């Protein structure tokens, strides 16, 4: 099963699922002096005020924080986006140092780690299905660099050391998502895909251009996860990133100047 070691990592998913050599793959590096500034793409519209978070899981690849998606309680509209896209999760890429860990670099920088605010289109009735549609997702990217703590991270750090293993679940309810935004919403966007398996290529990309900063200690939390499931010999949960793919066809606009 797919994984991100030596023997089982991003060189290998070809294998299992051959659209990881396709025409939209993700991530990519964002070239900011060859992405052109759009001035039709429209301010990004993201309404979490009614978000409704369930529980946090250790999925064996990550965590994630699942919400309620049954209704437009935590949306993601406008920017690059036709219709209405409802939170499903979020989740975050790492590395073992913090010179790595995100998926999407810019200019080649690559940071501590990348959050990534999954969201689907309503107009396909349930994520299954906008999984298989080219524009059926939003995932919004937000990079994290170490610096100053993130005061709205605190409380997902904080209850990691339940969920250490593959598998493990808590009740993660009242979590406000808003707390893990910067203060700019200026993006990038391009037409891309899952950068796990199964990689579909399902996925507009809307990357912040500013990064959060998080403190050392709560990105050594992160750290201290567990790929494993309990009693299982322990590797830590570090480096989950997929590589920047080639970006071919495509090309990246800015909402900004
Ligand atoms: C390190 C890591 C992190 C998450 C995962 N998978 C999941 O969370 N799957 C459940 C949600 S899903 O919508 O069904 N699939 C999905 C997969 C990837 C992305 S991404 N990384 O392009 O934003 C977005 C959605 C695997 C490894
Ligand atoms: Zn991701």
């Amino acid at each position: 099963h797919w994984g991100y070691g030596k023997h089982n990592g991003p060189e290998h998913w070809h294998k299992d699922f051959p659209i990881a050599k396709g025409e939209r793959q993700s991530p990519v590096d964002i070239d900011t002096h060859t992405a052109k500034y759009d001035p039709s793409l429209k301010p990004l519209s993201v309404s979490y005020d009614q978000a409704t978070s369930l529980r946090i899981l250790n999925n064996g690849h990550s965590f994630q924080v699942t919400f309620d998606d049954s209704q437009d309680k935590a949306v993601l509209k406008g920017g690059p986006l036709d219709g209405t896209y409802r939170l499903l999760q979020f989740h975050f890429h790492w590395g073992s140092l913090d010179g790595q860990g995100s998926e999407h670099t810019v200019d080649k920088k690559k940071y501590a780690a990348e959050l990534h605010l999954v969201h689907w289109n309503t107009k396909y009735g349930d994520v299954g299905k906008a999984v298989q549609q080219p524009d059926g997702l939003a995932v919004l990217g937000i990079f994290l660099k170490v610096g100053s703590a993130k005061p709205g991270l605190q409380k997902v750090v904080d209850v990691l050391d339940s969920i250490k293993t593959e598998g493990k679940s808590a009740d993660f309810t009242n979590f406000d998502p808003r707390g893990l935004l910067p203060e700019s919403l200026d993006y990038w966007t391009y037409p891309g895909s899952l950068t796990t398996p199964p990689l579909a290529e399902c996925v507009t990309w809307i990357v912040l251009k500013e990064p959060i900063s998080v403190s050392s200690e709560q990105v050594l939390k992160f750290r201290k996860l567990n790929f494993n499931g309990e009693g299982e010999p322990e590797e830590l949960m570090v480096d989950n990133w997929r590589p920047a793919q080639p970006l071919k066809n495509r090309q990246i606009k800015a909402s900004f100047k």
